[PDB]
Formats: structure tokens, C-alpha cells, sequence
């Protein structure tokens, strides 16, 4: 089933998931809402003609200390969550972007699953799809993540993206087939 | 997780969940289709440079008497479904476009869960992901709902979109934090 | 409940599910990695000045031999899995993209639920959201299945994209209402 915000509060407390730091109005009826870091990624398009699969692709990351960052139209970012989030076996959760933003035009393009036993922020995907620049707040709701119970046994995650910290760079040129 | 279409049937004669108007055909195999309105809404890129979260932003807003509206290439744009749902406070439903919708490059980029207890029409975050324009006509389906249970004490949606009719614009400059 | 990767091993094996060809380390801790096929279809620029809901557009299709395809800037294409799938009718599965490809700018943006019943390949919608081309290379996991079983009665996929095989052009003009 689909967790409650209730329920979601009480798994928190019981410390069955993590989600770091939050703050209680974050919780919502069957979500919860997460909130935009400081740091970012976008691919070097100076020095990379063509992006690939089976090498790494050069990359500017920076820390910004302003309030906002811009997006420019049609155009793709890498970010972060402020908050780190720890699953245990039995429950997944889905990523998503919230109403109000979407409606802006800036589409969190990333949403999917999180695997069972996942522990780390989570790496968004931004997309501005309008014709203007979009100016985004750091630390502003930006996604949400909603629960869901897994049945059976579980293999945990223990792929690439474990413990990751800031806007993380795809590492796909590790898949071992 | 996931009703089935029988059971969202059931559970629309027994009124537990409402969804108005609707054809019965509308209902598939584990979901139900749900179709554009004529109402849209565009940001207004003669008053506006750029796009805040911070304050409102201007845009322009109609109701179309045609039989099509025509999306340019690479152009965003906000829609309404005609039906309005009403969900009781246990179950949640996902947002997702049609599969041959999104096969003509024409992305239903709002794809996300409906929070319990939620009252309205939704609202459609449309992207025209070709180079040709797309003629969408009024009235086809063009997404679908798909309905989870939801476990746990639920406080019902309480917030900013709430009896939204029509396309209704983003008021994220609303968030309290 | 969402099916942990072990219990969809079980069913594999068993034959309740079915996803051929496949090996065994797709398996992940809660989803299953489908990989990308040979086949793809973009809509013919060269005859069809507008994309429409109405009538049948024109297309070129092809197999390629090579190891990977261009897929550029800004361009959407659509393609395949090379993996056959077939539900039975009290399972759904949640198509999405990994986040290794998602990172690199490459939308998976077909994110959806599969019919119960379905019974074909997955068709894929792909978007380039750089400035950049992209190499995709043919039989890589690009995607990535979630299962989740269905409560209720159940009538199966009887659509229009049964039995589909390769990138499957948009059938959208055979909708009765
Ligand atoms: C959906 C999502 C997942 N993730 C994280 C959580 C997942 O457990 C993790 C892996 O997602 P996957 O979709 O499994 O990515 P992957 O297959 O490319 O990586 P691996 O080969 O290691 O399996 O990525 C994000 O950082 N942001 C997101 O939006
Ligand atoms: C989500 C997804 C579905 N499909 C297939 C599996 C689904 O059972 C099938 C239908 O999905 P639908 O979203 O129902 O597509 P539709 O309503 O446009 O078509 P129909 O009228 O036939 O119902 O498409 C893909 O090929 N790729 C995908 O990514
Ligand atoms: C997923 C989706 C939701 N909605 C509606 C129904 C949801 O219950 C509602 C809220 O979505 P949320 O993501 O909760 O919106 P929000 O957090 O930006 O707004 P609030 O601060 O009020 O929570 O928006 C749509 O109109 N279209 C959609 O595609
Ligand atoms: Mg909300
Ligand atoms: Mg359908
Ligand atoms: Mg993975």
C-alpha cells in the first residue's frame, strides 16, 4: 500500500526510515516534501561534443551561496536534496515534483523509484521546458517522495549511487554489462 | 497496490471515489482515462522576462471554442482534464499520459500521485517535445488515472489547489516555507 | 505490494511473468533493468508538416547494425526494449528510466503503468535534453520495470499494442470517443 504521512511520521520516529534533516510540515497526506540544495552539476559542453555512455563525460560542479540559481530555457541541470534519506528493505519510494513547480514549467525529470536499502540524497534532474529563465530558491520544496511497501525478500541496494552527497554525476560507464 | 479497473468501477457506483462526468469505456484494464478540456493557460511573456517562485506571475488564460488547440514545437503549455475527481482519504491515484499520446512527442510532464482527499479538475503540464506543431483535440483522452491504496491515518489535502477548476496556475509563492 | 526482485525471480522462473531474453543480473533489488533494442522510429519531417490525433503520420523506421545510434540535441525518437514482456492479468509494472541515463540528459519519458495482460516489448520514448548529441549504444540497460500486483477482478489489455514488436508508431487515430 501507499504509506500515510501518518504512517510516514511513525516509521521516522521509530527510526524504520530516515530522512534528514526535516521539519514536521514537510509531511503531507501521502508524501513528503523535499527541499533544494545548494549544489549543482551541468555537463561541459565546451569541452564534450558528444555525450556518451561507455566513458565519463566532463562535467562543472560548483556550491553556490546565493539564495537562487537560474535556469535558462530548455535547459537540463544536475541537483541534490538537502535531505538524506535511508530505506530499509521493505520500502520504496517514488520521486516526484510537486504541483506548484511543475506548473512552472520546471519538470523534476527524474521520477522513479528509489530501491529498497537505498541510503543517500537523492540526485534530481531538472528541466526548465519554458521560454524564459526560471529562477529557483535554495531550500524551497521542491519534490516529494511517496511510499510504498515492497513483499518478499529483499536484495538491498549496493550499486553505484551508495551514500552519494550532492548533485551526482552518472557513473553508467561502471555497468558491468 | 493497484485497483483494478473493475474495482474503480465499484467503488465510482458506490460513490467511495467520484470522477464526473465519465464514460464508462473511459475504465481499462487497471486504470481509467481522462480527457483534455478546453481550458488552458500560458505564461505572459509580454509582462513577464523571467519565472519566480517568489511572486506571482502574470498569464494569459482561455476557454476555446475550436475543435483543436495547436502546441509549437517545443512549447510548454497548461491544461485541464474535463473530468473532476474526488478522492475519500484512502486512496491516492496516479497521474500518467497515454502511451500513444507521449509516442507523438506530446509529454504529460505532471505525471505524479494525487494526495488523498483531494477535490477538483487536474491540471495538465503539457510539452510539445517535437520541431512540427501538434494538433490536440478537445474533448480525446489524453491521460489516465491509476489508483492506489493507501495505508494508515490520513490528514486529507488541505492545500493550495483545492476546487481548482479549469488550468489553474501555479501558486507556489503561497508555501509558507 | 511492490515486488522485491526475488519474488519477480520467482515468478520468472515460475512462469507467471514472463521477460525474455533476459540474465539474471538485471535483477535488482526492487525493479528489473530492461535493455535497448535496435529498432527505431522517428515521425517523417520531410511529409507531415503538423503532427495530429486524427489520421496516421508518416514515419521512417529503421534497424540499425551499428553498435550505437546519434540521437541529437533536443530531438525525441522513439525505440524498443529488446525484452518481450507479458503480465498476467493481476500484475502492473511501472516503466522509468535508470538513474544513470536520466543524469546524462536522456528522458525516459513513457514513465507509465503496463496494462495487466499486456503481452508485448516496450516501446520507448526517448528525449535528448542537451545541447549535445548522444551515443546510445544498442543493448545497454536503459529502463527499468517495477512490479505491483493488482487487487480485484481484472479485464485484461485489450488494446490497440498487443503483441507489439519494435518501436511502435502512436495507433492514437484508432480511439473510439
Ligand atoms: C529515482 C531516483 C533515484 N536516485 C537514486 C536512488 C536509487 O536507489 C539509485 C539507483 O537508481 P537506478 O534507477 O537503479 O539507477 P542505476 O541503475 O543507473 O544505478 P545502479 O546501476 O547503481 O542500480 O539512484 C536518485 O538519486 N534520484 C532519483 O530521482
Ligand atoms: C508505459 C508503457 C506502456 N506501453 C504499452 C503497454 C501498455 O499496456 C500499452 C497501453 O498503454 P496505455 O497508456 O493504455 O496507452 P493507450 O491508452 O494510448 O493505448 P490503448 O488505447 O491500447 O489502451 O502500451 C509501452 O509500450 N511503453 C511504455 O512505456
Ligand atoms: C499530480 C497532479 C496533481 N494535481 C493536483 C492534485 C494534487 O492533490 C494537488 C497537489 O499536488 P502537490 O504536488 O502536493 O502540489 P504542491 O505541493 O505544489 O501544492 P500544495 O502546496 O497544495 O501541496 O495538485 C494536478 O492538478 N495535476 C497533476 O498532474
Ligand atoms: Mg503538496
Ligand atoms: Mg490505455
Ligand atoms: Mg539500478
Amino acid at each position: 500500500m501507499i504509506l500515510s504521512g501518518k504512517t510516514i511520521s511513525e516509521k521516522l520516529t521509530e527510526k524504520e526510515l530516515e530522512i534528514t534533516p526535516l521539519t514536521e510540515e514537510q509531511i503531507q497526506p501521502a508524501s513528503v516534501d523535499l527541499r533544494l540544495g545548494p549544489h549543482f552539476v551541468t555537463i561541459d559542453d565546451s569541452k564534450e561534443a558528444v555525450i556518451s555512455f561507455e566513458r565519463p563525460i566532463r562535467y562543472r560542479e560548483w556550491t553556490t551561496s546565493d539564495e537562487t540559481i537560474v535556469l535558462p530555457p530548455h535547459t537540463f541541470l544536475l541537483a541534490t536534496t538537502m535531505e538524506t534519506v535511508k530505506l530499509p528493505n521493505h520500502l520504496t519510494a517514488f520521486v516526484e515534483g510537486r504541483s506548484s513547480v511543475g506548473r512552472l514549467g520546471l519538470f523534476i525529470q527524474n521520477a522513479g523509484w528509489v530501491d529498497p536499502g537505498f541510503n543517500g540524497q537523492i540526485t534530481l534532474e531538472l528541466f526548465n521546458a519554458n521560454r524564459l529563465p526560471i529562477e529557483l530558491p535554495i531550500g524551497r520544496r521542491i519534490c516529494q517522495l511517496v511510499f510504498a511497501e515492497v513483499t518478499g525478500e529483499v536484495a538491498p541496494y549496493q550499486g553505484k549511487y551508495l551514500f552519494q552527497k550532492g548533485a551526482t554525476m552518472s557513473e553508467i560507464y561502471k555497468d558491468a554489462f
